[PDB]
């Protein structure tokens, strides 16, 4: 999975180690293997959401299999905006999640493609 | 709806409260409630927009319903295009603009998605 | 074409010029002229790729045409993977590729879209 965070927040108001506990925490929630989890974080962005440019967080979560049903997306995002609010500090009305399915054919890996591997 | 704008203008470059006024344009653009529009920008990187390294932006929007179609986004393109040429006192051939259709079940909001809302 | 590469070396650790190499560079692969290509760089990011926070590289390359089968992206992938292996001194599984194929209803380009041009 690759999960993409951007935030308002300065990079030192973001928890040392985000990053890692994001992918561990992805591992469990996705059901994927953390040696296949993938996180990039971007602070001190300038942003806005929902009008208001108080601290908020975007993030975007894409995979094969997992992210392409409103009931699979439902389950993990209700894990995702637990683990943000409380490690970030915000509240639930600060954070919005979009998901992306791949397939194969689309991820470059080792120099070729999954979808021959 | 969903804007995301990359510029390789430093920080100090890019004017005050952009991302407020990107905001409340794109409310009136899209016909959305300003309630309902995120922005994000991220200024100092490192681009080449058309082979060239000189001041320019790419735009991202991603919405559900209103940029599906050539004539939607050829509208929108038009004011997105206005805003940000005088804004960032770019020439029309410094911005791109990609536009990405959303569905409700891609959408994390609250703890849910908004497929059941 | 666009790229957009995200990685976690300091900006000054990237050696200087890459986005005017990486440019050039994709113009060759992709088949497109170097007027067409687009790269943004993004440099000193909190990554994790494939469980581990060690220098890593994200790019994702988006294109009408030229994107859109796994046998075009196996033979793009493995010259982007030489490309920026060499330039910034990093193993092969320190890079994932993702590929998006665009149309041209999506791009706004002077004000209006692509498709009517």
């Amino acid at each position: 999975p690759f999960l993409e965070l951007d935030t308002n927040l300065p990079a030192n108001r973001v928890p040392a180690g985000l990053e890692k506990r994001l992918c561990a925490a992805a591992a469990s929630i996705l059901g994927k293997p953390a040696d296949r989890v993938n996180v990039t974080v971007r602070p001190g962005l300038a942003m806005a959401l929902s009008g208001s440019t108080e601290p908020c967080a975007q993030l975007s979560i894409s995979s094969i299999g997992v992210v392409g049903t409103a009931e699979d997306n439902r389950s993990h995002s209700a894990h995702f905006f637990e683990f943000l609010t409380k490690e970030l500090a915000l509240g639930q009305d600060r954070i919005l999640i979009r998901f992306f399915p791949l397939e194969s054919w689309q991820i470059g890996k080792i120099g070729t493609v999954m979808a021959f591997l």
